[PDB]
């Protein structure tokens, strides 16, 4: 959403997330496509946390992940990109909570958006719920 600690946040069109930049048709098309092509992946949206005060920006958003990583693996590999100190407190969370030694493809069929997507963000801190 475009709410964060009693602030409505408006940004330019090419700063706003992903699926705020890109149709749904649009993202569809491109997840039933990548399925197509590698059905042994599974496709990640991975954004930084909109009030994320601490942790660098990730060079890329969109990531194949082979179907049988698991999620603490993904965690390492994303902490390992942006450098992390392991005292650093970090959390990779899917809808909103956080990631286990799960597969990625268990999660993806539990947890992918309609679009297709899996959708991920990382923050510093947790969001209580």
């Amino acid at each position: 959403e475009d709410e964060v600690d009693g602030w409505l946040i408006i940004d330019m069109p090419s700063d706003r997330p992903f699926k705020q930049r890109r149709s749904f048709a649009d993202r569809c098309k491109e997840v039933q496509q990548i399925r197509d092509q590698h059905p042994s992946k599974i496709p990640v949206i991975i954004e930084r946390y909109k009030g994320e005060k601490q942790l660098p920006v990730l060079d890329k958003t969109k990531f194949l992940v082979p179907d049988h990583v698991n999620m603490s693996e993904l965690v390492k590999i994303i902490r390992r990109r942006l450098q992390l100190n392991p005292t650093q407190a970090f959390f990779l969370l899917v809808n909103q909570h956080s990631m286990v030694s799960t597969p990625i493809a268990d999660i993806y069929e539990q947890e992918k958006d309609e679009d297709g997507f899996l959708y991920m963000v990382y923050a510093s801190q947790e969001t209580f719920g």
